[PDB]
């Protein structure tokens, strides 16, 4: 499993195994970023494991990851949530496109990132992995951008600065309406 280098102007440059991509000086590289919702609405919020090399034991939205060479963001972002939750999605849709960060968790490690939001709906039950994560809340999203306005830093940046952007946050409580 790799990354995707990018310089500068998002053009890819080469190609970087992720354990090894992500230090206290990572370089700019593409990513996603989703927030799923189950059939009645609820909102996704999940826990990284202890294990993980970044924000370990943090609180952020659903499924984040790294797109592999030849492979769409959508595609992604249905990979990992079979992967981390082991469930089925409704297609992908765009909810922030143009979101980039650079943040740097408890121990030094850095995220540079070009991340596009997406969303989208729960088709079946959660199979949790236990090496990507350790525990799972479904709650109102009311709640949560309640919560990351109050305590910003309870929860993971990325996460923070997305639901913080005003476009984002309409499409995301938009999101579950008919
Ligand atoms: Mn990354």
């Amino acid at each position: 499993e790799h990354v995707i280098l990018l310089n500068a102007q998002g053009v890819p440059t080469g190609t970087l195994e992720k354990y090894a991509a992500h230090t206290a000086d990572t370089r700019l590289h593409l990513a996603f970023s989703s927030w799923l919702f189950n059939a009645k609405g609820q909102l996704l919020v999940t826990r990284r494991a202890l294990s993980k090399k970044a924000w370990p034991g943090v609180w952020t939205n659903s499924v984040c990851g790294h797109p592999q060479l030849g492979e769409s963001n959508e595609d992604a972002v249905i990979r990992r949530c079979r992967y981390e939750l082991g469930v089925e999605i409704t297609p992908p849709e765009s909810i922030y496109p143009d979101f980039r960060y650079r943040a740097t968790d408890p121990s030094g490690i850095v995220e540079n990132e070009v991340c596009p939001v997406f969303a989208a709906r729960t088709t079946s039950a959660l199979q949790i992995n236990d090496d990507e994560v350790m525990d799972y809340q479904w709650c109102d999203l009311a709640d949560v951008l309640h919560g990351i306005d109050a305590t910003p830093w309870a929860f993971s940046p990325w996460m923070v600065m997305q639901a913080t952007n005003r476009e984002a946050r309409k499409r995301l409580s938009a999101f579950t309406q008919l």
